[PDB]
């Protein structure tokens, strides 16, 4: 990650974390609507994984001190059968609700700074549970 | 965090540095254990800690491939007593022992990119130990 994409995550972190509720009921929406395939795998609906990437990003400059979070998210993504390509539809439909919430301020490089962002934190998920898929073994 | 620049040094002279490996080793615990007397009881003679930077060093673009290794050298760093401060030392012995022999190749570029990057692994370590170190009280 180059500066001024971590500058970006930086800065407007906080306005999205403001718009939360809208982020994170938008992503689920759209998630399982535009890929029924992934529904199985899941009152009780899922709420957590929008807020987690803006914290995660909130650290993206030091993600070894939120290890024990992703640890033990990383377990109940290997027992649910989560797969490394699932990462980019995720990815999708979170940048897609990201870019609704932004609206005007939505720049093709802000947007740009937050793939990135997403594609390093999901970097982080996918080997940790590669290795946990491995130690089954 | 880590420019290009950097991550290009570290790329491309890791692997001089490994075929140096015995020099680097050697250089490094005789001058860890001269100059900083303090730690010798925290340690048949310890070799791992050089050649287990460059392996790191190595996977600069993806330090999560190597957790399962830090991990467990965390348990053993936590086990004998390890601290945050005893980090910047072992980096400065290192360094020196990078420079030797690097020779007339120790830029002062390269030598600021390798201090970068053990700075960028050291912090894996040490965030990794203190949380053990907190799971050992709770
Ligand atoms: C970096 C990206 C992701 C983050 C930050 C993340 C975050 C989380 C969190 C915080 C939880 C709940 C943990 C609990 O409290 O036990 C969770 C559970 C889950 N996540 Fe993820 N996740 C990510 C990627 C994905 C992907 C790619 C999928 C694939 C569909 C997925 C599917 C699931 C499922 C199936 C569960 C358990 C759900 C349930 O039974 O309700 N996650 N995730
Ligand atoms: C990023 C830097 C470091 C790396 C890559 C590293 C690497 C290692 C490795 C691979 C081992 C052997 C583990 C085993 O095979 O169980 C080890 C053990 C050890 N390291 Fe480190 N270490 C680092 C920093 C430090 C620091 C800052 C100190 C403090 C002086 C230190 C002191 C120790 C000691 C006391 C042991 C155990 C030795 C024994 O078993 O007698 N390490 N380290």
């Amino acid at each position: 990650l180059d500066q001024q994409t971590i500058n970006i995550i930086k800065a407007t972190v906080p306005v999205l974390k403001e718009h939360g509720v809208t982020i994170t009921t938008t992503f689920y929406k759209n998630l399982f609507a535009k890929h029924p395939e992934v529904r199985p795998l899941f009152l009780e609906q899922p709420k957590a994984l929008a807020m987690t990437v803006l914290a995660a990003a909130q650290n993206i400059e030091n993600l070894p001190a939120i290890l024990p979070a992703v640890k033990k998210i990383a377990v109940k993504h290997c027992q649910a059968g989560v797969a490394a390509a699932h990462y980019p539809i995720v990815g999708q439909e979170l940048l897609g609700a990201i870019k609704e919430v932004l609206g005007d301020a939505a720049t093709d490089d802000i947007l740009d700074a937050w793939g990135k962002a997403y594609g390093v934190i999901a970097d982080v998920f996918i080997q940790v549970e590669a290795d946990l898929y491995a130690q089954a073994v």
